[PDB]
C-alpha cells in the first residue's frame, strides 16, 4: 500500500514504548492496515475491531508469537467443538452468580494481607507491592496454586508476556528475535515442574480448585481431560488472567492521579470505583493488541479486499482511543458517559472472566483507598507505560502522610 510506506519504518521498540502515535495515524489513514514489523494486518478503529471480532466470516487465530509460546489448544486460538469444550471448562467458576458467592472473602483478605506490609511506610511502589500481588494471589488461590509464591506467579506472566508479544519479523517474514521465545519456554518448563504434581494429585483426589474442575467437570466417571489438552489454557491464565487485573488497577490509579479532583471524588465516594475502573480500562487497555481473528472466506473490510485465511490483529487498545467514539481519548475522565468499550474484546471469543476481573479490581481499590486515603503520586518519579501486546505501567511510586 503505497501511501503507507512510512509503516516500513515503524519499529517494534517504538510500538512497545508508545503505540498511540502510530495507531492514531492508522485510525485516520487505514483502519485495516498491514504493519510490516508485525507481519500482519491490524485493526485499529472501534468499528473494524468490533466487526472482525463478531463477524461470521472470521474465527479465532492465535498471534504468531502467541502460538509459538502457547501451542495448541490455547482457548484463544481454537474454534468449533474444541473451543466450545474449553469454554464450558473454564466458565463455571466465572459465572456471575458463582463469583458473587465468594469473591469478597477471596480478594478482601488478600488485599488486607498485602496492604498490611506497607500501609504505614508512607511510600510504596504499588505495582510490585500491591496491584500485581493481589491479582495473582486471588486467581492463584482460585486455580489451586495456593503454594505458588506470588513472586513466582508474577515472574511467569512477565516471561510469557514478553514471549507471546515477541512479534517482530524481518524482511522475509521470519521472527527477528527468536531468542526471545526462550524465556517463554523456560517459564513453561517451570510451570510443568510445579503444576504436574498438582494435576497428578487432582486426578485421584479432586477438590474445589478450578484446575481440578477443569480436569473432572463434564467427564465420564473415572475420566479426566488429558493434561496436554488443558495446559495451553493454563498458560493463557498464567499470562493474561494473572497479569491483567493488576494492570487494570494500576492504570486506573495512574489515570485518577492525572485528574486529582477525580481521585478525591473516588476516595470520598468508593461507589464510583467501578466507573473509575471502566474508564481506566478504556484509557490504557491492559490487553492492548494480543488477540486476532482469521478470515474464513474472502471478505471486504474498511475497503480492503481480504482473501480467505488472512489473520487480523485486534488492537483493542487503539480502538479504545477512537475519536469517532470518544472526545479527547488520551485524557482520563471519570465523568465520561458510560459508553461501550473493547477492553474485554467482543464476540464468541470475548473475555470469559469479565465479572470476576471487575470485582478483583474493585475490591483491591476499595481496600487501598480505605487504608491510605491521602494517597498521592510521587511526582519525583515518572510513570512509564510499556507494551504493545499487553500494556501497563512499569511502576507506580506513591507517598502519603
Ligand atoms: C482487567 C482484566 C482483564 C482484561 C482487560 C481482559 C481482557 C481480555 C481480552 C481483550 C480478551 C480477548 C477478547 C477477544 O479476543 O475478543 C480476553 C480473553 C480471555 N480472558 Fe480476559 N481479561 C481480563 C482478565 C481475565 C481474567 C482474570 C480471566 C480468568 C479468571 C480471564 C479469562 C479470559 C479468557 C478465558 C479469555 C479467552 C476467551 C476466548 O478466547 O474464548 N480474563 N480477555
Ligand atoms: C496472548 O495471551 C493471552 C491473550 C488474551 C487473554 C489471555 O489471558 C486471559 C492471554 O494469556
Amino acid at each position: 500500500r503505497p501511501d503507507l510506506a512510512w509503516l516500513d519504518e515503524v519499529t517494534m521498540t517504538q510500538l512497545e514504548r508508545n503505540p498511540y502515535e502510530v495507531y492514531e495515524r492508522l485510525r485516520a489513514e487505514a483502519p485495516l492496515a498491514f504493519v510490516p514489523v508485525l507481519g500482519s494486518y491490524v485493526a485499529s478503529t472501534a468499528e473494524v475491531c468490533r466487526e472482525v471480532a463478531t463477524s461470521p466470516d472470521f474465527e479465532a487465530v492465535i498471534t504468531p508469537a502467541g502460538g509459538r509460546t502457547f501451542g495448541h489448544p490455547a482457548i484463544i486460538g481454537v474454534n468449533g467443538d474444541i473451543h466450545a469444550d474449553l469454554r464450558s471448562m473454564v466458565e463455571p467458576a466465572l459465572q456471575p452468580a458463582e463469583v458473587d458467592r465468594w469473591i469478597d472473602d477471596l480478594v478482601r483478605p488478600i488485599a488486607r494481607r498485602y496492604l498490611e506490609r506497607f500501609e504505614n511506610d508512607g511510600h510504596a511502589e504499588l505495582v510490585a507491592q500491591y496491584c500485581e500481588p493481589v491479582s495473582v494471589r486471588s486467581l492463584g488461590d482460585l486455580l489451586g496454586l495456593q503454594e505458588v509464591d506470588s513472586d513466582k506467579l508474577r515472574e511467569w506472566f512477565a516471561k510469557l508476556n514478553r514471549s507471546s508479544t515477541n512479534a517482530a519479523v524481518d524482511e522475509n517474514g521470519e521472527f527477528a528475535n527468536p531468542e526471545g521465545f526462550a524465556e517463554g519456554d523456560q517459564a513453561k518448563a517451570e510451570i510443568r515442574a510445579v503444576v504436574d504434581p498438582l494435576i497428578d494429585k487432582w486426578i485421584e483426589h479432586p477438590d474445589d480448585s478450578a484446575i481440578s474442575h477443569w480436569l473432572h467437570d463434564g467427564m465420564p466417571p473415572g475420566q479426566t481431560r488429558d493434561r496436554e489438552y488443558i495446559y495451553p489454557t493454563i498458560y493463557v491464565y498464567l499470562l493474561g488472567a494473572m497479569q491483567e487485573p493488576g494492570h487494570g488497577m494500576a492504570s486506573t490509579l495512574v489515570g485518577l492521579f492525572s485528574r486529582p479532583e477525580q481521585l478525591e471524588e473516588v476516595v470520598d465516594d468508593p461507589t464510583l470505583i467501578p466507573r473509575a475502573i471502566a474508564e481506566g480500562l478504556r484509557w490504557t487497555s491492559p490487553i492492548w493488541s494480543a488477540t486476532a481473528r482469521i478470515s474464513t472466506k474472502p471478505v471486504t473490510i474498511a475497503g480492503v479486499d481480504l482473501p480467505a485465511g488472512t489473520p487480523v490483529m485486534l488492537s483493542y487498545g487503539s480502538a479504545n482511543h477512537d475519536t469517532g467514539k470518544y472526545e479527547a481519548p488520551s485524557q482520563y475522565d471519570l465523568h465520561r458517559p458510560p459508553l461501550p468499550h473493547l477492553a474485554f474484546g467482543a464476540g464468541n471469543h470475548a473475555c470469559a472472566g469479565i465479572y470476576f476481573a471487575n470485582h478483583v479490581m474493585r475490591i483491591a481499590l476499595e481496600e487501598l483507598f480505605e487504608a491510605i486515603p491521602n494517597l498521592e503520586r510521587d511526582t519525583r518519579e515518572g510513570v512509564e507505560f510499556w507494551g504493545w501486546g499487553f500494556r501497563g505501567p512499569t511502576s507506580l511510586h506513591v507517598t502519603w502522610e
